[PDB]
């Protein structure tokens, strides 16, 4: 389950797929890694190496599939939290990578690769909430500047 | 409480100071809604008149100090909460100003004026949030073009 | 291309997956989803169909894919703006949405359908700067209780 | 300008405030300090004192009208700016006010204080981004519970 017959084959043609991956053909890198999925459908690794070769081709929704696939399969394979940090982050979900990027950096504590990618992050979370208050500042000094205090009028009656 | 002497005297100065406000002169129309103040302390209608003095000179702070005074003093003269509303979106508090206008918009129902002004600002309320969520979604491009998916890699180890 | 054999297999396939999913076997049916998209890879009503599959049994990001798949297919399928709409509602980008049941609402004017998602979609848009700003608004009313005024100091030093 | 006697006589006035300052008696200290403001108009420290009479009775409009005041007066009255930084804190504004103790940071360098003021602000600065973020975290949460994924259509016609 699958049969020896069917883990070697598997093997063998996740192969195929890193060469062509390493080659820059990820058209067929998908392929092969699809085919090595069909017969050893649980392999976290298959997974998390089609993620991958989603993300190089742009289709993070199906890299964001593939690594929430690999990370139910082996919750404990590293890599699986990079592809989906990484999934979220070109998907545009700041916060939801840097969650990965802690996990990470809690189990891997002095792995100055972890420490380095989330701060990456984190950072990029600081800088998204620094745009957009300068939009609103620059929004205010417009509002303000045109506000029509002229047309307000005194009381002009008995008081 | 006061004397109708103050209370006479008060009603002059007032005049004083509105003749120096149509005539541009605010340090000096300030400096008479003071002297009103002085002598009969809870006139509404001299914060009201005063506020808007600041609103022209651009003391936002003094401004809604005396826009809050004036409610204080006479829950139902409108202006007061005009005069606020004002301070506050130069103050660049909108939504504070918003719930201003609307308290207006509720006890002048059909005055046209009322709507007219809760519709600019709650017109201001919702460009803000747009200008905050372009600059966010201009980020997020920026970021996602800067995404460095060429060094990650493949797992290249038996799996 | 396919030959005329392909195409026939894929037309029961997708009947097959059809039936499995009216009868709730979702599993199945994105199994045969896929069968009918190896024989006939650009036909747009297998992935909208998957898709759906997807969204049935929580895979946002794979419905996500599918969706924008059909969309490169045919421009116009609209079900496949419907698709990525619901993906991105599920994955919290409500504003990507919008922008899908805009364009549709834009081709079907007189949907009231169309109009319907729609309003939907922009309210949850409006809900969610509402609940946000709530939350400010009871942050800020904690921080002005705990301000620290009293510690402040007159300056007792000459003047 | 003031005459001799009316530096004098302010800095008397300055006196009685204090001590109706140090007493609680809010009221008077604000009546006292604007007398000493009406002989000696530019004088900061009064307008520092006001401010903070103002902070100690709720007024947040006039505290910051005082402190903007003292600041146009002298520059380099550090307390203007604390005093003006608790008035937008009060006000909501705290970006505004971080503004103003980064300004103190820079100059009080090795000022323990200035540290520990900016720290608790830029750190309330954080919270308040935190706050907005759970919120329209859990309204995500709960639109894609209720999204109707259910009565979505499979394409129930020829492809």
């Amino acid at each position: 389950p699958p049969a020896d017959g069917a883990l070697k084959r598997a093997e063998e043609l996740k192969t195929q797929a890193n060469d062509y991956f390493k080659a820059k053909d990820y058209e067929n890198a998908i392929k092969f890694y699809s085919q090595a999925i069909e017969l050893n459908p649980s392999n976290a690794i298959y997974y998390g190496n089609r993620s991958l070769a989603y993300l190089r081709t742009e289709c993070y929704g199906y890299a964001l599939g593939d690594a929430t696939r690999a990370i139910e399969l082996d919750k404990k394979y590293i890599k699986g939290y990079y592809r989906r940090a990484a999934s979220n982050m070109a998907l545009g979900k700041f916060r939801a990578a840097l969650r990965d990027y802690e996990t990470v950096v809690k189990v891997k504590p002095h792995d100055k690769d972890a420490k380095m990618k989330y701060q990456e992050c984190n950072k990029i979370v600081k800088q998204k909430a620094f745009e957009r208050a300068i939009a609103g500042d620059e929004h205010k000094r417009s509002v303000v500047d045109s506000l029509d205090i002229e047309s307000m009028t005194i009381e002009d009656e008995y008081s």
